[PDB]
C-alpha cells in the first residue's frame, strides 16, 4: 500500500545565502521542520553553485580571493618604492597555484555546511532539482528536465522559492563558444587573451583577476555596449576606475557590443562587433547579466506570477500572489547581493514563524566593487538625488595619496563624496573609489540609517593618516543641484 | 608692522591650523615662529609640526614600508613565485624616500606661507617677554640675540611636546624616535623601550628592515603592553608581534646603560638581567615642550604634570594667552590639536564661541597588524555604568589561511551600556582598523545602539561587515563583576 511522504513546515528551494539563513533560522530558533534542496553538495562543474550557494561556491567568496592574489602584483611593484629589492625577472604568477588555493578553501566551507545539516535536529537537507508540483507539494527530480526521475515528494506547509539567478547569454551567433563567470572559476590554464562582456562589477572583478594571472604578452579586453562602465555608481569614480583600470594596462572598449563569435583554426575565438570592428581573445567571458532562475521551478503548476523583467513578483515582506509560497534573494529581482538575501531570508522567517513581522530595507544598502583600486557605496547617486530633492549639496575630495607618490603607482586617485539633502543637511549618498574602501563604507551604512547629517560627519574628529578622515575634513560643497540643475550658488 | 593680530609659537598642527584660519577666514595680521623650515636634525620638528617632520605622516610611510616584509612571504599563497633569496630591505632606500616627501611637504607649507597675505613666518626661538609681546631668539638659550620682538594682540602656544627620557646612568647612549627617523643603518640588533604605541609601532618597522641574524625586542615595566587599548587587542597584537618574530620583554626596565668599546649598548635591567644591543630607542612618554618659553616672566601657569593649564576654550590663567595641543598635556594627537586650533579662533575672532570635544575620539596604532579604536574600554564602561555588554568576533579570516599568516586573527569588539544599548565604545585589531573605525567615531555622535549596528546589511567580504553581525553579548559586566551569563 501507500505511505507517507516525509513532511515539513517549511522547504526551501536553493541552499544559498537567503535560503540557508531562512531554513537555519527557522530550525534553530522557532524549532520548525526544514527540508533545504540543492543541485550538489559542493562547489564546481556541471552545476557550479551548490550547497551554499551562488557567492560561497562561485561568486563573493572566490572571487575576494582571487582579487586579493590580484593585488600582490601591485604590492610586488609597489614595494621597491619603499627599499624592497629582489629579482624582478624570477617572478611568475602562477594560476593553477591559486586555483588549487581557492578550491581547497570552498570545499572546506561546503563541507563545514554539511556537517551543519549533519549536526541540527530538525534541519534536511535533500540532493537534486527541486519544483512545485502543487501548492503544498515540492518534488525533487534527479535533473533539471521536469521529465527525469522522483527522488522524492515533500510535503511542505510553506516552501520558499530561493534559487538565485544565473548569467545571462545573449543569443548571437557563436554564443555556444563563450563562457560566464562560472566557468571562469575553473579555467585550467589562465587565458593569454581575454574579453570580458559587461560593464558591471563582475565584468570589472574579473577583467583585474585576469589582467594579474596571464601570461606573457597577454592582454584583457572589456567591453561595454555604452558610454562609460559602472552605471548606477557615482560618475566621477565611473570616470576615475575607467582610468585607474586603463592605467593597469587594460584595454576598455566603450560603445561596443558582440554581435557574434566564431571558432578560429587554432580554438582561439574571432569576435565581431555590431559596428564591425573585430577582435580575437583565447576566451570571452559574458558577463553582462544575472537573470532570475526560474526556469526548472515549473511555476505554471501553481500559478506563481512572474513580474515582466522574468523575476518572482512579491510584496514587502516577499509573499508571493500564491499563500504559503515566498521567494527571497536574486529571484526577486531587487538587488542582487548576498547579505540582502540573508536579510531577506531572517525577516521572511520572523514574519512567517516569528512574532516581530520584519520588512528588509533596500534602500541605503552599502556595497563595493573589488576592481583595483575598489570602490565602497552606500546610497543615492547625485543625479538620482537631484531628481528628488529641490536642493542637493555634493561635497567632493579627490587626490592621489602620498604613500602612492613614493609607490609609484601615481593614477592611483582616491576619490570621496558625500551627497546631501542641502535643505536639511542629511546625507543621502556616500561615494568612494582607492584602498580600504570596502572597509571604510561598513559604519557609513549605520551612519545613514541614523539620518547623519553632513555637520556629524565633519564635527567628529578624524583618524589620521588614513583614508577615511576625508569623509571628516569637508565643510564647504564642491558644488549643488538647484531644481534639476549643477551650479556653484 | 611688527604688531599683529595673533602670534603663534610653534608652526604646527594645531598652530598653523589656527594661524591659517585667522589670517584666511578672519583677515587678521597673523605671526606664526618656528625654529627650522624644514624636518631633521638639529632640531628635528620644524615648520609642518612634530606630525608632519618626525611624527604621524613619515611613521605611516615606513609601517606601509614594513608591510611588504608580510606581503612578499604572503604571496606565495596565492601562487606568486620568486627568488626568495634575493629579498632585501633597503633601509637607506625607505629613509631618503621618507626625507624626500616630508621635505615637499615643508616646502609648499614655506609656499603657502608666501603666496598668503597677513599669514607671516619667523625664524627661530619664540619665548613669552611681556604680556603682549612674544621674542625670537637665535637659539633655545634666553641669553641669545633677540631677532625680533612682536606685538601680540593675542598669544597662541603651539610648542607641542618632546621624548621623555628617564634619568638612567647612560640615558645619554640611548635614542629617542627623532633620532630613529635617521638612522643611518637599520639596527641589527634594537632595544625599544615603552608599552606604548611608537614603541610598538617603531619595533615593527625595525623588525621588517633588519640586516640577517638580526633582534627586535620591546620592553615594558609592567605585565601587558598598550596600557589603555583593550585587553583582548593587548593581548592579541602581543601575540602577533611574537608570531613576527618580534620579542616581547614584560615586567623589565632598564636601570643603566653602559656603551661598548665597539659602539653597542649593554643594558641591564632593575631585574639584574642584562642585554646587548645596537640601539636603545626610548619611547616611554613625551612631555609637554615648556621648558624654553620663559613661562616665568608673565606666570601663566602649569599643570603638577607639566602641561600648560587651561580650561575648555584653551585659555590659560593670562587674558589673551592660549594654549592647544601636546602642550596642553590631553589626548596628544594631530587632529584634536587642529580641532582645538580652529575652536580657539572661532571663540577668539569669530561669531560663535567653540569648545573641542575630548570624548569619543577615534584613534588608531600602526601596528603590524594595526589597532582601530574609539571610545571605553570595558573595564572604565563597568566602573561608570551598572550593566555593560561586550560583543565579540575573533578569528583567523580565510585570506590568511591561505597566505600561511595564520596566527592574524581579527578582532572586533562592541562594549555597551546593557541598559538601554547604547555603544560605549567600539575597538579593532586587524588589516583595515584605522580605516574601519573612522566613520564608528560618527556612529557615536549619533548616539548609536548595538540593535543600529546589527539592522544595518552587511558589506560582504569584508571584515567591517563583523560589527553588523553581532546581536548577542558574548559576556557582560555587571557592577563592575564580569560573568558570561546575566544573573537574572
Ligand atoms: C561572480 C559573482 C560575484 C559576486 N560577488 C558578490 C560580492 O562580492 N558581494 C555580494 O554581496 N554579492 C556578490 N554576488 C552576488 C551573490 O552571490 C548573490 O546576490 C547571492 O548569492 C544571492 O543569494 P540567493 O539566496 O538569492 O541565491 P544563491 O546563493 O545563488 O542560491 C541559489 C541556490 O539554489 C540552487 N538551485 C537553483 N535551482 C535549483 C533547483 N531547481 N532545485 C534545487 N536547487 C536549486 C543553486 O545551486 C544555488 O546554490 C556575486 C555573484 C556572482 C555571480
Ligand atoms: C613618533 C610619533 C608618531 C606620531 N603619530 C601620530 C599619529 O599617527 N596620529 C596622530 O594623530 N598623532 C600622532 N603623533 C602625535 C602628533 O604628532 C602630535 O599630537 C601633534 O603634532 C601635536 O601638534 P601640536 O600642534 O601640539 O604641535 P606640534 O605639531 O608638535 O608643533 C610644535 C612645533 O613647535 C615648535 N617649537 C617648539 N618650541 C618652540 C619655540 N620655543 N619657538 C618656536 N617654535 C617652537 C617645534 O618646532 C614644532 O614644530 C605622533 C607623534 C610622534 C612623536
Ligand atoms: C547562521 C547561518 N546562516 C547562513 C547563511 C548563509 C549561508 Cl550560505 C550559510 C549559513 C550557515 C548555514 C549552514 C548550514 C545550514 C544552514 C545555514 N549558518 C550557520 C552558521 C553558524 C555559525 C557560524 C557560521 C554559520
Ligand atoms: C588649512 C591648513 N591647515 C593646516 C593644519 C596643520 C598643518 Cl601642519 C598645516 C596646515 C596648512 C597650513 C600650511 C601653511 C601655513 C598654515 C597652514 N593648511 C593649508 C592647506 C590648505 C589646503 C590644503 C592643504 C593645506
Ligand atoms: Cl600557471
Ligand atoms: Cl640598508
Ligand atoms: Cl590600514
Amino acid at each position: 500500500g501507500s505511505h507517507m511522504s516525509k513532511a515539513f513546515d517549511l522547504v526551501v528551494i536553493g541552499a544559498g545565502s537567503g535560503g540557508l539563513e531562512a531554513g537555519w533560522n527557522a530550525a534553530t530558533l522557532y524549532g520548525k521542520r526544514v527540508a533545504v534542496v540543492d543541485v550538489q553538495t559542493s562547489h564546481g562543474p556541471p552545476f557550479y553553485a551548490a550547497l551554499g550557494g551562488t557567492c560561497v561556491n562561485v561568486g563573493c567568496v572566490p572571487k575576494k580571493l582571487m582579487v586579493t592574489g590580484a593585488q600582490y602584483m601591485d604590492h610586488l611593484r609597489e614595494s621597491a618604492g619603499f627599499g624592497w629589492e629582489f629579482d624582478g625577472s624570477s617572478v611568475k604568477a602562477n594560476w593553477k597555484k591559486l586555483i588549487a588555493a581557492k578550491n581547497e578553501a570552498v570545499l572546506d566551507i561546503n563541507k563545514s555546511y554539511e556537517g551543519m545539516f549533519n549536526d541540527t535536529e530538525g534541519l534536511d537537507f535533500f540532493l537534486g532539482w527541486g519544483s512545485l508540483e502543487s501548492k503544498n507539494v515540492v518534488v525533487v527530480r534527479e535533473t533539471a528536465d521536469p521529465k527525469s526521475a522522483v527522488k522524492e515528494r515533500l510535503q511542505a506547509d510553506h516552501i520558499l522559492l530561493a534559487t538565485g539567478s544565473w548569467p545571462q547569454m545573449p543569443a548571437i551567433p557563436g554564443i555556444e563558444h563563450c563562457i560566464s563567470s562560472n566557468e571562469a572559476f575553473y579555467l585550467p590554464e589562465p587565458p593569454r587573451r581575454v574579453l570580458t562582456v559587461g560593464g558591471g562589477f563582475i565584468s570589472v572583478e574579473f577583467a583585474g583577476i585576469f589582467n594579474a594571472y596571464k601570461p606573457p604578452g597577454g592582454k584583457v579586453t572589456l567591453c561595454y555596449r555604452n558610454n562609460l562602465i559602472l552605471r548606477g555608481f557615482d560618475e566621477t569614480i565611473r570616470e576615475e576606475v575607467t582610468k585607474q583600470l586603463t592605467a593597469n594596462g587594460i584595454e576598455i572598449m566603450t560603445n561596443e557590443n558582440p554581435a557574434k563569435v566564431s571558432l578560429n583554426t587554432d580554438g582561439s575565438k574571432h569576435v565581431t562587433f555590431e559596428s564591425g570592428k573585430t577582435l580575437d581573445v583565447d576566451v570571452v567571458m559574458m558577463a553582462i547579466g544575472r537573470i532570475p532562475r526560474t526556469n526548472d521551478l515549473q511555476l505554471g503548476n501553481v500559478g506563481v506570477k512572474l513580474t515582466p523583467k522574468g523575476g518572482v513578483q512579491v510584496d514587502e515582506f516577499s509573499r508571493t500572489n500564491v499563500p504559503n509560497i515566498y521567494a527571497i534573494g536574486d529571484i526577486t529581482d531587487r538587488l542582487m547581493l548576498t547579505p540582502v538575501a540573508i536579510n531577506e531570508g531572517a525577516a521572511l522567517v520572523d514574519t512567517v514563524f516569528g512574532n516581530k513581522p520584519r520588512k528588509t530595507d533596500h534602500t541605503r544598502v552599502a556595497s563595493a566593487v573589488f576592481s583595483i583600486p575598489p570602490i565602497g557605496t552606500c546610497g543615492l547617486i547625485e543625479e538620482v538625488a537631484a531628481k528628488e530633492f529641490e536642493k542637493v549639496a555634493v561635497y567632493m575630495s579627490s587626490f592621489t595619496p602620498l604613500m602612492h607618490n613614493i609607490s609609484g603607482s601615481k593614477y592611483k586617485k582616491f576619490v570621496a563624496k558625500i551627497v546631501t539633502n542641502h535643505s536639511d543637511g542629511t546625507v543621502l549618498g556616500v561615494h568612494l573609489l582607492g584602498d580600504g574602501a570596502p572597509e571604510i563604507i561598513q559604519a557609513v551604512g549605520v551612519c545613514l540609517r541614523l539620518n547623519a547629517k553632513i555637520s556629524d560627519f565633519y564635527n567628529t574628529i578624524g583618524v589620521h593618516p588614513t583614508s577615511a578622515e576625508e569623509l571628516c575634513s569637508m565643510r564647504t560643497p564642491s558644488y549643488y543641484y538647484v531644481k534639476g540643475e549643477k551650479m556653484e550658488k
